[PDB]
């Protein structure tokens, strides 16, 4: 089982700015975290970020010793960077690949970050 | 409305205690609420409440500055086992007054596991 010892913190920006979002998680394996966002207004939805999203503003540093450590940073904020955060932890052995698996659920914690002009 | 500590996942025996606590602020300072889902593809995050469980469910809250829930449930069994999610919000419409608008809580979860 994966599990939180910080959740990432929601705040307010500005246009221009700049976000730095912290996550740490324990578990035997160390978890792997993810992090994943979701705009407002009912059209959009929860999926993943990747380091180097939103035209190489967004990035993310992870380490994995002893525990789950992850940062993601996001340069040069506009208004569109207004959403959900979520980090997401998981040390089961099938949570990537494929399989015809069930299972497959992380934990979850957000974090809102509202950016305004 | 964030965090500043989530719940943890705990691992514990049949028969035994746990105690999962959530850290939130905001303001004005958020509200907190509990909710759970089961294991396997057949169950729903449904909101938990204080003497759920045939009153082996208890949840203390305060709200001073910061909102500080605790949920705690005595005589484990394994169907206690899944993910519990503490979720808070300060928005005015919070109460779903039928006002259809949004209804975005924050989420935290943490994992019990039960073994026999």
């Amino acid at each position: 089982m994966a599990g939180f010892v910080q959740a990432p913190l929601s705040q307010q920006r500005w246009v221009g700015g700049s976000v730095e979002l912290h996550c740490e998680a324990v578990g035997s394996p160390v978890p792997e975290i993810q992090w994943w966002f979701e705009g407002q207004g009912p059209n959009d939805i929860c999926s993943q970020l990747w380091d180097g999203a939103r035209l190489d503003r967004v990035h993310i540093h992870a380490t994995y010793h002893q525990h789950a450590a992850s940062t993601i940073s996001i340069d040069t904020l506009v208004e569109e960077d207004t959403g959900t955060y979520e980090c997401r932890a998981s040390n089961d052995p099938d949570r990537n690949h494929l399989t015809r698996a069930p299972r497959v659920k992380w934990v979850r914690a957000q974090a809102v970050v509202l950016v305004l002009e």
